[PDB]
């Protein structure tokens, strides 16, 4: 198959991992081999494990990235020292990892795999052949039984549980918390958020039969000083060993200062289990030269447009608290109810359906498109800034079409 066909092939794909496993087996066991960073979450998980790679990819390691969803294209979600797998390399991987599926359809007539769990195969496998220092590994949801729950990492990472996922990770945070302990390994340490005392309950008693070191935020490592700095943040981290001052990172967000916080944990811990150098320069230029693409990124100056992928109330909040924070002048809001909290903070608020979602009746100001909003808003006050918001779908949409 070509490239698009390849990927058309990826998403044509239909409760333990036996299946992975065996796909796995047949492709000689990647998993097994080299290093790991496991990381869950509700939220920020996809923030962390950025930041972790940024951090070790400036220690001079060679870091798989292994995140979802993707932004502009699929390849995104298999990257090497953030490169997105080219795409003749996917075509070959999937040719690969699709005659290793083929072959045990013959001796096993009826197997299959889901879509997720072909991706992380092939990723596994992928990490493997071009031997990569260590692989961060974004959990999909949840993480006991996770598709990419088949690997013994040297660090795991659960930044924070929420209710987001109860209709399949159950519905009490401690379920949903039992869910993610799941990654914690054996002796394997774990870095965390300051977890809910329901969450922060499951993992203390997961940690005591499991002898990890957990190091938490808020108690082991915190962010005792931040604040915002242009399109960015400058802060202070502060562990068991002492400060890093003034630390700068092109995210703002209040909650960012947690993820970030829990990355350079992970990334110390990672470097001291691995017997490798660590710097605080090292830590410096990661943070620094990192970037956060679709999250309350900035992608225009002129006219100043914002695209996010603000789901939850906590990220649109932090939004809203930020864009006041960031602007004092009217703005104008496309969204794609967090929505009578956008309205009631800015002058000119547009309600937009989300590209690639079926468009729904209103339940008992409003444009067709973003386009048609973002239209309007540059002929009306060519000046005015525009700040797209609401799913991350939307955000991505936006990007591809406007930096494409
Ligand atoms: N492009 C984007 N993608 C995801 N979350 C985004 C985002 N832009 C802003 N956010 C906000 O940042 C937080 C999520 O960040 P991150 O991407 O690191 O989470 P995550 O990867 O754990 C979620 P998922 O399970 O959907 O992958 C949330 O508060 C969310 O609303
Ligand atoms: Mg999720
Ligand atoms: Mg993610």
């Amino acid at each position: 198959m070509n490239y698009t066909e390849t990927v058309a092939y990826i998403h044509s794909f239909p409760g333990d991992h036996r299946r992975i496993l065996t796909l796995l087996h047949a492709l000689g066991n990647p998993q097994q081999q080299g290093r790991y960073i496991h990381v869950t979450g509700t939220n920020g998980k996809g923030s962390a494990a950025n930041a972790i790679a940024h951090v070790l990819e400036a220690s001079g390691l060679t870091v798989g990235l292994y995140t979802s969803p993707f932004i502009m294209r699929f390849n995104e979600r298999i990257m090497i020292d953030h490169e997105p797998i080219p795409d003749a390399a996917l075509v070959n991987a999937v040719a690969f990892v699709r005659a290793a599926l083929e072959r045990l359809q013959q001796q096993q007539a009826d197997f299959n795999v889901t879509e997720f769990e072909f991706i992380t195969a092939l990723a596994y496998w992928y990490f493997r052949q071009r031997q990569v220092d260590v692989a961060v590994i974004e959990v999909g949801i949840g993480g006991d039984t996770d598709s990419t729950n088949v690997i013994t990492p040297v660090v795991s990472v659960l930044t924070e549980v929420a209710l987001d996922h109860q209709k399949l990770l159950g519905h009490t945070i401690t379920a949903i918390a039992k869910h993610k302990a799941g990654i914690i390994k054996r002796g394997i340490p774990v870095v965390t958020g300051n977890l809910v005392p329901d969450a922060a309950a499951v993992v203390a008693a997961k940690v005591a039969t499991t002898g990890s070191q957990w190091l938490r935020f808020d108690r082991d490592f915190s962010v005792p000083k931040a604040k915002l700095h242009g399109w960015g943040q400058r802060f202070t981290y502060e562990d068991q060993d002492g400060r890093i001052s003034d630390l700068e990172v092109p995210l703002v967000g209040d909650y960012q200062q947690r993820n970030m916080a829990i990355a350079i944990q992970t990334a110390k811990v990672y470097a001291k289990q691995t017997e490798w150098p660590l710097t605080p320069q090292n830590i410096r230029q990661g943070l620094a030269a990192s970037h956060w693409p679709a999250r309350l990124e900035k992608i225009s100056d002129t006219p100043l447009i914002v695209i996010d992928g603000a789901h939850n109330p906590d990220g649109i909040n932090g939004l809203i608290t930020a864009l006041k924070q960031l602007f004092s002048q009217p703005i104008t809001v496309i969204a794609g109810a967090m929505a009578d909290r956008l309205t009631a903070a800015f002058s000119t608020v547009y309600l937009v359906p989300v590209p690639g979602t079926p468009r729904a009746l209103p339940e008992a100001r409003l444009k067709d498109s973003w386009q048609e909003a973002l239209a309007a808003s540059l002929n009306d006050v060519p000046d005015q800034p525009i700040v797209i918001t609401g799913s991350l779908y939307l955000a991505s949409a936006v990007r591809q079409t406007l930096l494409g």
